[PDB]
Parts: C-alpha cells; sequence; structure tokens
C-alpha cells in the first residue's frame, strides 16, 4: 500500500511526489460530493456515491468556473492566482499530501482558499502542500467549493437555490475528512481549518455555524473575518441580486422556478459575464454573490452570535498584513496604476473614499476624510495614496478582524494574533503596494524553501518559523514550542510582528483607527 | 502747562508720574459720558456735559460694579485681576499716559480690557500704561465700560434696555479720543485699539460695526475674536436671560417696563448675586450678559459680515496663548485644583467635555472625545488633563480666531499672527496651567522692566520686543522696523512663536484640530 488507501467511499491510488530531497505521497482530486452539474446547479451538494475500483488520485482536479483575471495578461503577479486547470462545474474534489512513511495518527490542516467568494482554486502552486506536509509532518488537505453565482446565488425561500451552497460544499469536505482521514494517518480529533481572505472568513463562519462546529478543532484566519462587510448579505439583498442577474440574462422573472430554470440553462460563462453587473453600487472590495444570513447556516445575525458566545470555543490564531488595500486600489480606484508610483490627487482621493465606503452618507465620507487626511499637507500625492491604502485596509480587513477577536476572546480558549509586514525580496508588484493582501501565503506554504524561487536565506528562515508556528498551533493549540508569542487578551491586547527581524510584541493593533470604524462611524451613519 | 490741558469738554490737570528713571504725565479719571446711574441704568451712554474749572485727573476712577473673584482669597494670581478701587455705577472714565515732553502728534493706543464681559478694570496694575508710553513714546489710553447686567442686559425692543450698551460706552470713549487726543499730543488718525479676551472680541466688534469703523485705524486682538461662541447672543436669548434675571429678583414680569423699573430699583449687588444663575446650561467659558446681535450695532450675523467683507479693511495683529483652557478648567471643571497636578480620570474627563461643549449632542461629544483621546493610553490622567485643556482652548479661542483671520485676510490690508508660549519665571499659578489666558499682558505692558517684580533679564528683553512690535505696528501697520515677522496669508498661513528663543515662523496654527471645530463639528451637529 503506502499509496493505496481504502476509504469508506472506495479505494484510492496516489502518487509519490518529490519534496526537496525526498518524497511524499499525494492523493489529488478525491471526489467528495456528487458533481453539481445539470439540474443540481445551485442546489446543496450530495454526498458522493461510493465507487468500485481504485480512484486514480494522481492529477489535480478541474477548477470551478470563475472569472479569470486578465487585467495584466501574462503578468505573474496576477497570473499566479488564476485557475491553472480546466475549469468545469464538476469541480468538487479535495487533495491530501501525506508524509512518507505514512503516519499512524497525526494533525491535519485543511486549507480553504480565498478569492472574494468569486474565485479560487486549490491547485494553485502557492497552495501546494508538499512542503508543509513534509517539513512539519502533518496531513494537509485542500478543499474546493463553488464560488460566484454557482455557489452563492440565493433565492431564499427556495430549495432549488437556497443560499450558502458553497459554504455547504466546504462542510461536506470537512465531513469526508472527519470520516476518512484516519485511513491516511490523520487524527480526526485534531484537524485545524486554515484559510485566507474569503477562506479566513469562511473559517470563522464554521466557528459560528452550529452545523459545522463539530468537524474541526482549532482554526486559523488570515486577513478575513466572518463579520467583514464584504462577506455576507441579507436574504433580501441576495434575492435582489439574484433577480437582477436574471434580468441581465433576460430570464423570465415571474417566479423563482422560472428564474432558476432559466439560469440553469445558461452556459456557465454567461453567468460569469454579467456577474459583476448586479452590485448595487460603485464600490471597491465588495463582491456580488456572497454568503447570506439565512437563518439556517447562521441562526441569527453574526453580531448577536458574537455578543452571545454562540460559537465554538477553542483557540484561534489570526492576523493581518500591512497593506491590505493595495490590490483593491490598484485594480479599481482611479489614479493607481501598476507601473507608476500612483500619487493620488485630492480629487481622486475623494473619489477613492467614496468607493471604499459605499454606504457612507456625505457626513460619513466627511468623517473618514477628517481622520485620514494630514491637514497640514492636504494635497500630498504620496500621503493621499497611502491614506487610501489604509482606508481600504482598516475598513475592510483590520477593523472587523479586531472586532471579532475582541468578542471571541471573551469566550474562546486562547487567541494568538500576528501582523505580517514583510515584503518578499522577489515581489513583482510595485513597491508602493507594500505587503500585499495574499502575500503571506507564500510563507505559510514554504515556497521560500524552493531555492529556485530566489528568496533570501533570511526569508527561508522566516517561512520555517511561520510553518512551525502554524503546525505547532495546529497540534498543541499554542504556536510556541515549550520568544513566547503572547496570548491576546482583552486587557493587554498583545500581538507580534511577523517579519525577518527579532520578534516584537506590540499592543492594541490599530486602536485609534479601529475605534473610529467600529464605534464612531456606525453611530454617525445611524443617527443621520 | 505740560500738565494742564484744555479739551473740548473742559480743562484737566494731570500728574507727573515716575517711570523708571524719569517721569511722564498721567491724566487719570477723565469722564467721557454722563454717569449712568439712576434712571439711566441700562440705557445708552450720554456724552458728558462740559465742565468749568479744571478737572483733577490725579487719581484713578472708580471701577464698575462686577463680581469680585474670591475663589482663592489673598492669592495674588487671582487678586491681581480684581477691582482695586471702589466700585460704583458711576465708572465711565478714561486714563491717558502721555510722554514728557508732550509730543506734537504721535500714535495712540487705546486699551479695552477683558473679563468675559462680567468683569474688568482699567486701573489694574497690569494695565498701567506708564511703561509703554515711556519706552515707546506713544499716548496710551484705557477705557471703562459697563460689564455684566449693567452693560449688557438686552430687552431688545426697548429703549430703556436695548442691548450692547457697554459696547456703546466703548464707542463713546473712542469718540472722545478722536475729538481730543490732539490736545495731548496724539494723532487722531493713528489710534490703534488693542484688547484681550472680551477686549479683543470687542475690538473685532468695532471692526464690524459700521458705526465704529471710523474712530480708529488699526486694531490688535489678543485671545479674543468677535465670532467666539461666548461673545454674543441672539436677541431672543438676551430676552430670555433678561427675564430670567427678573424672576430671580422676583420682579413683575408682565412687561419690559415693569421688569426694567424693577431692576432699576435693585441695589447693584443684588444683580450681581444672581447674575450667574440665568445661564441656560451647565458650562464652562460661557457668560451670561454678553453682546446681542441686535441688527443695529451688528447689521447682520457676524458670519455674513465676515463672508461679505462687510467690515473695516486695515491691518490687524492678533494672537493666542498656548494654554487658554487652564483658567477655566481650574475654576469650574471637576478634578482640577490649584495645589494638585490635576490628573483627570476618564470620568471627570467626560464630565469636562460636556461642560466645554454645552451645545453638543451625544454624537457631538462622542466626536470630540474621538479626536482628543489617545486611544492607546485611554486612562492616562495627565493626558486627560491636557486634552481637556486643549478642548477648551481650541473650541473657545484658537479655532474661532483662526476662522476670523481667514475670513479677514481675504479683504484686509495685512495680517500679523503670533502664538505666545512663554511661561513667566515668576508665575504663581501651577506648572500644569502652563501659559495661561491673560498672561501675555504682563509683557505687552512692560512689567518685566520693573526689576522689583523678579523677571529674568531674558524676559526683559522679550517684553521690549513685544512692546516694540506693538508700538511699531500701531504707527506703521507692520510690526517690523525696516527677523521679519511674515504676513499671514491664506496660502502659506505663517505665524511666529513669541517666546524668549530665536523666533520661529510656523505654518497653519492648529489646522487639524481647527478643521474639526470649524467645519466638521458644526455639520455634525446640524445633520443630527
Ligand atoms: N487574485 C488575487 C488574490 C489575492 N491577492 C492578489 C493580489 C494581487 C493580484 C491578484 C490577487 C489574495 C488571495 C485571493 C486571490
Ligand atoms: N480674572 C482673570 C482674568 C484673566 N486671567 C485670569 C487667569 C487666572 C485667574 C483669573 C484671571 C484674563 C483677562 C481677564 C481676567
Amino acid at each position: 500500500s503506502e499509496l493505496l488507501v481504502n476509504t469508506k467511499s472506495g479505494k484510492v491510488m496516489g502518487t509519490r511526489v518529490p519534496v526537496l530531497s525526498s518524497h511524499i505521497s499525494a492523493f489529488l482530486g478525491i471526489p467528495f460530493a456528487e458533481p453539481p452539474v445539470g439540474n443540481m446547479r445551485f442546489r446543496r451538494p450530495e454526498p458522493k456515491k461510493p465507487w468500485s475500483g481504485v480512484w486514480n488520485a494522481s492529477t489535480y482536479p478541474n477548477n470551478c468556473q470563475q472569472y479569470v483575471d486578465e487585467q495584466f495578461p501574462g503578468f505573474s503577479g496576477s497570473e499566479m492566482w488564476n485557475p491553472n486547470r480546466e475549469m468545469s462545474e464538476d469541480c468538487l474534489y479535495l487533495n491530501i499530501w501525506v508524509p512518507s512513511p505514512r503516519p499512524k495518527s497525526t494533525t491535519v490542516m485543511v486549507w480553504i482558499y480565498g478569492g472574494g467568494f468569486y474565485s479560487g482554486s486549490s491547485t494553485l502552486d502557492v497552495y501546494n502542500g508538499k512542503y508543509l506536509a513534509y517539513t512539519e509532518e502533518v496531513v494537509l488537505v485542500s478543499l474546493s467549493y463553488r464560488v460566484g453565482a454557482f455557489g452563492f446565488l440565493a433565492l431564499h425561500g427556495s430549495q432549488e437555490a437556497p443560499g450558502n451552497v458553497g459554504l455547504l460544499d466546504q462542510r461536506m469536505a470537512l465531513q469526508w475528512v472527519h470520516d476518512n482521514i484516519q485511513f491516511f494517518g490523520g487524527d480526526p480529533k485534531t484537524v485545524t481549518i486554515f484559510g485566507e481572505s474569503a477562506g479566513g472568513a469562511s473559517v470563522g463562519m464554521h466557528i459560528l455555524s452550529p452545523g459545522s462546529r463539530d468537524l474541526f478543532r482549532r482554526a486559523i484566519l488570515q486577513s478575513g473575518s466572518p463579520n467583514c462587510p464584504w462577506a455576507s448579505v441579507s436574504v433580501a439583498e441576495g434575492r435582489r441580486r439574484a433577480v437582477e442577474l436574471g434580468r441581465n440574462l433576460n430570464c423570465n422573472l415571474n417566479s423563482d422556478e422560472e428564474l432558476i430554470h432559466c439560469l440553469r440553462e445558461k452556459k456557465p460563462q454567461e453567468l460569469i459575464d454579467v456577474e459583476w453587473n448586479v452590485l448595487p453600487f460603485d464600490s471597491i472590495f465588495r463582491f456580488s454573490f456572497v454568503p447570506v444570513i439565512d437563518g439556517e447556516f447562521f441562526p441569527t445575525s453574526l453580531e448577536s452570535m458574537l455578543n452571545s458566545g454562540n460559537f465554538k470555543k477553542t483557540q484561534i490564531l489570526l492576523g493581518v498584513n500591512k497593506d491590505e488595500g493595495s490590490f483593491f486600489l490598484l485594480y479599481g480606484a482611479p489614479g493607481f496604476s501598476k507601473d507608476s508610483e500612483s500619487k493620488i490627487s485630492r480629487e481622486d482621493f475623494m473619489s477613492g473614499v467614496k468607493l471604499s465606503v459605499p454606504h457612507a452618507n456625505d457626513l460619513g465620507l466627511d468623517a473618514v476624510t477628517l481622520q485620514y487626511t494630514d491637514w497640514m499637507d492636504d494635497n500630498n500625492g504620496i500621503k493621499n495614496r497611502d491614506g487610501l491604502d489604509d482606508i481600504v485596509g482598516d475598513h475592510n480587513v483590520i477593523c472587523p478582524l479586531m472586532h471579532f477577536v475582541n468578542k471571541y476572546t471573551k469566550f474562546g480558549n486562547g487567541t494568538y494574533l500576528y501582523f505580517f509586514n514583510h515584503r518578499a525580496s522577489n515581489l513583482v508588484w510595485p513597491e508602493w503596494m507594500g505587503v500585499i493582501h495574499g502575500y503571506e501565503i507564500e510563507f505559510v506554504f514554504g515556497l521560500p524553501l524552493v531555492k529556485e524561487l530566489n528568496y533570501t536565506a533570511e526569508e527561508e528562515a522566516l517561512s520555517r518559523r511561520i510553518m512551525h508556528y502554524w503546525a505547532t498551533f495546529a497540534k498543541t493549540g499554542n504556536p510556541n514550542e515549550p520568544s513566547k508569542w503572547p496570548l491576546f487578551t482583552t486587557k493587554e491586547q498583545k500581538f507580534i510582528d511577523l517579519n525577518t527581524e527579532p520578534m516584537k510584541v506590540h499592543q492594541r493593533l490599530r486602536v485609534q483607527m479601529c475605534v473610529f470604524w467600529n464605534q464612531f462611524l456606525p453611530k454617525l451613519l445611524n443617527a443621520t
């Protein structure tokens, strides 16, 4: 055996993959649900019928349908994130990298990919778990889940297209892992789900959803938080967008049945083509088809849940990157461009903030500008570029995350917080973008170990520390082997910097700005 | 003669006063209007009937009735500001210090005292013009004007008690100066009115009032601005307070006639006793009987006037002191005390801001706290003490002054701005109060020249510079004799520090904070 495994669904043949100077076993493309094609589009996933024979798990699966990014065709910095396999609706599979020799029972790390809920692949090279599995000796798996319309369309009172289906796909994979990781050497009672962006937000959504709390132990959230403004919509909104999509394809909108049948006949690409049209406003960092607060997956509003402790209580490890805004600005705010150093004028500055705070009213926008502008240097293009980069970041990633942390820490069983602020020496994006959203993942997956990728030795050191913290936290529940990375406490809110220097512990990650967003802004907008 | 002068009202005999190593002539107590006693209380001042004989002008006049401050009885720091002569309703007189030998025609400086409109005397030792008159060879005069109820009660549609009467008294003295300073060697076409606190606000009110624009050339405003929130009330409000006072003395409130007669029978002290009761709210830095925007003295709201250029266009010299709040906090905010270093708790901090912003709503207060609190050190007593000291100062003196400057500069003929931030070495108030409101006046009047007062030599130097700037500006219109004290421009808003070091020019005095008060706060409060 070694490469032959009997799972409760059938047998699977993997491959021996080279890792550094050795090998590992890899089982790629194991199906975990029935292909949600045909009349199953938009419906919740079915558990997969067992198979006879041996499933060949030697190649990656297809990727789900999604919007291909071709804003900088050929550019590696963007291309590295695009589906590198044939897209297909039939894309619910999972991959597992297992050590050699196969362990008896060891920790498991399940990776849930990001992509703003409209994109993502498990087959990307920055998600190749061979290095982590090998260096830390853990079993690592990667899920697949429907993104976009296909995974989050939500005609609420319908069985044909209830929302959150992509969320259910995640769960189903979590189930299969629970019920079969043992045959691969993993301990089902010690699986940690980790994810970034929408993945990190999904993770926190599993910590909240009653139905998923039991299929995992601990969780890691990277630049994501379930309460982030771009991660959920009400049923009403989902309906709104669902129908709006329908009219863009000129579907009969007299009933959900008609609407849905119609959408089920359209070719996948047609859906993607008009997907970005249904948003209700001009905005940046906002996605169309996202999780809906439907009353099932989430019993109540996430805010009540956070306030009542209605969530799984384990320990979590989470964090943020220094320049979370960059990517969003560069891709859709006027004035930024990849080959320029993007100095923004006050005109484009004000245009930017409108895009970042789509729900603010005049007074709100005014309030934001007040805080983010250096009044004694009002028209400085560099300062304006940077201020915008912090508006997007604080509003959309840092401040909601800090909110989550504070409400979770009251009842969780430990919290570790990091601030990743290192720019890879080989970054191909411009220096103005800084430490970009998505850029710590190279570290967590150990790509610096690959000398051919040109990282400095000091960075190799850094990913090994990161990988260890991640692994040790997954096993133990504390990232430190027996300097200490302090626990985060509501009292003395400590966190650490995660860069190549001697570690520094700091306190109160972005308080000043975060009280503005978490307490002032909302009141303002409500009073008005 | 020398000491005998014929004025258009009658002859006056002065005194030769020692000044340093020499002498000067001083004419103290020259009447300028008919004593507003009896049935004239509350009424506008009459020009004084000429007299026969020689008026003996050898002693100071009586002081107007006012509230004596006895919060720290015997303490010089407070006592220095209390009436040092018998108070009387008969107090409209003026004083003039003239050089020896009498000049032919020279610049004139008329001092209008401060006191929040409820107090003030011209006879105080820090307003003794012998040093200025001598060192700079100018004619210096000091007015007297009714303060409190007696000078600002305002039953609008009444001839018996129209408002702004104290303001008219100032004018009348300005008239007499215009019509007779020549007999003392002064040039009526080169009189500069200077004043501090309410005096500085009065000065700006003369620059605005059509009726006074012609009796003076230039103006100096120290820690005051006509648009400061505590300097004026609407006719409605004045009526309100006028009647409220009436009920505290149980006057018949069926008519202005009854009310007024009643108030005219009360002894002066009764009025003072309940004077502070009529305010509409708990507050700090707010006075009861103040100028009313009546449509006569001020044709329109001061804001329209500022916006339309409806004001005298000459050059002005104005400024602020570093710690304008101190005195107000110390006198009526909970937690501050003279012999303690007043570390304020967040409780008293929040109590303080409520007192400083009596018109803010919850959201407004919230907005202030946001800006003035150091969120990463929330409970620091020192930081809270200081923050409050800046709330009061920025809200009540610095920010309105900067507003005035900006609107005036568009149409004035030159503007010079200073930031006085030197703490006298012999200050008897605690170090936490810093550079207190009122404390530059010692400098402007040259008391450091008096060696018996114990100032350092470096301070002697400082008052001579100050006195020169003040004198030279009064003559020329520019404080610099032919480093330069730049003009203030709306473009590059320069100002200078006025302390014993090498002069520094800075830009944009308190922009950040001032945009909050001048533009944000008001909108907020209006939207809500
Ligand atoms: N497509 C991208 C994704 C991420 N970052 C990116 C950064 C730049 C350009 C494209 C990106 C973060 C994870 C999700 C996908
Ligand atoms: N009574 C006072 C006045 C001023 N400052 C003071 C400062 C401390 C205590 C009393 C004061 C400034 C000018 C007006 C009067």
